[PDB]
């Protein structure tokens, strides 16, 4: 049978700390009441509507003198081009010889997982008679987040700082994806020139299958310049000579 | 015939038969090489002429008075023309 | 279209607390790069191989002098009697008009709801050309 | 006869300015000794040497039973398949009924003209016998220029200044594509961000076939901040109020 792909979204956080997650699907599978046979061996028939071609030619006109042909599935059969008893199949089914069930899939989303990465469940897809089943594959979406951005398994970030603290040094605190508050301490008498990035070790994403190996964070700063008119002009000379 | 039927497919395994008026006799049944009937008409044994009447209205005449030009309506091949 | 019933396992204390639940649900929509036209005007063709019919009649031999005729479903067109190059629909749907997506819906279940109570997404069903969606 | 195309390398000062230049190309020219007749009527006879083919086959032995056949050209007709004595033609062509003539053309280019831009000179490509000539057109093409980038009628520069600049005003000074010194004032309490573009108007290019009019320069200031270390951290109280 085909195999069924199916997106999962994920955040940033699920693929840094891990997460267990329900998916709900609904597959066809075989008739518990006729194992697929649709029904008893001599219950299936010939849809005498569609005569065995599941579809129905229906003639519309559409002025006197033009009829337009239209082929519609045969409402007797829905396609299939047989007919079974209810009382050989089921009241299930109805002749289909597959029910659509409601099946929960667990899905695992391990630490370090790519965008992309595919997650299979094998023989979980779609049931038909005289067919093994396909695979359900989830394909992993990562999510956009507001303040990291993912490079392999590094992050980035802009961080807006004022002047003084980026001649002065600075301290500042953000929330990690493990949901930890980093402290980031830049010492006195070193200079956060405009744009420029610097890295905390150890602090991007978690390896796939080696968790306790981990990327860096690089930090890009974004230094913002006192507005129009924010000192007196009295004051200008004190800060040319610092 | 003067008509075809077109085929027109809305999806496969549906088709539309349409009528149309043949493009080749514009439903006439007939073709008449021009050179036969002229430059005018081009097989239609008739023109369309374009005919200035004058009206008399009488005082006194009422809503609903008919005012009739016998033999003005379209002419035919063979058919005496209607008022 | 057909109303799509799905069952909602709940325990005691999803029903007296109450529980918000994301169901993940395969459905049928109207594929986006043809809107179900299955593809342009002129693009929709009798399928050659089922001469529109859907199924082919495939002869197999039991034994000499036996053979049995099954009713296959057209594998040229997967039983739709058409065809429609890809060019026409899209490099998606495949001359189908639908698409399979995957939908989340958000279900709440109240505080004191029964067993047997209905919980309806309006117009949420499978989508087909030409058909309103189901619940 | 073909048009021959000449890439003609113009500055930006070339293009405000105007400039008139001389360019000196080598061109076929008709023999002015037999008007290209190659030589008297029956001065013109068969090359013997190629039987009026051009060329000759020259067979290489490249080893034993490996021969090789090479065309080459005709050294005693240099392809033409023909031969004129020389006191038919002259003592210049040599039966090749043209002469290279070097030509100075007088080229102007107008203020303003764009990258690209084609100066037509007609009928001052190489002449042949029996062929009107074709044209010179030399193409404009606009070399990078050091300062200023060209946006249609728009300059665009970049100028670097300092943070106490950005902060609270400045003069600077430039050499525009005329040679005039063109100073910018920028007033003190109004604040110019990293990477903010200014407009100086009327002073881009001129219009070409309109010199009267002429775009506007841009300017994208680059702020540079002051080096590690560059005030004592006891003074960085007095900046914070400030
Ligand atoms: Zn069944
Ligand atoms: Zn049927
Ligand atoms: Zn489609
Ligand atoms: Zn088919
Ligand atoms: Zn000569
Ligand atoms: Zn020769």
């Amino acid at each position: 049978g085909e195999d069924m792909m199916h997106p999962l979204k994920v955040s940033l956080e699920d693929l840094y700390n891990g997460k267990t997650t329900k998916l709900q699907l609904s597959k066809n599978v075989l008739c518990s009441a006729c194992s697929g046979q649709g029904g008893k061996s001599g219950a299936v028939q010939k849809c005498s509507a569609c005569r065995g071609r599941g579809v129905r030619i229906m003639i519309r006109q559409l002025a006197p003198g033009m009829v337009q042909q239209m082929q519609s599935v045969c409402s007797d059969c829905n396609g299939e081009g047989e007919v079974i008893n209810e009382k050989d199949r089921c009241k299930k089914c109805e002749g289909k010889k597959v029910i659509k069930e409601v099946k929960i899939l667990e899905v695992h989303v391990d630490k370090g997982m790519k965008h992309g990465q595919r997650i299979t469940f094998t023989g979980e897809a779609d049931q038909a008679p005289g067919v093994e089943p396909g695979d359900i594959v989830l394909l992993l979406q990562e999510k956009e987040h507001e303040v990291f951005q993912r490079d392999g398994n590094d992050l980035h970030m802009t961080y807006k700082i004022g002047l003084v603290e980026a001649l002065c040094g600075f301290q500042f605190t953000f929330k990690h994806l493990d949901g930890r508050q980093i402290v980031v301490k830049y010492p006195p008498g070193k200079v956060i020139e405009p744009g420029c990035v610097r890295v905390v070790r150890g602090e991007g994403m978690p390896q796939y299958r080696n968790p306790f190996e981990k990327g860096d964070l690089y930090i890009k700063f974004d230094v913002q310049f006192p507005e129009n008119n924010w000192i007196n002009p009295d004051k200008l000379s004190e800060l040319e000579d610092l």
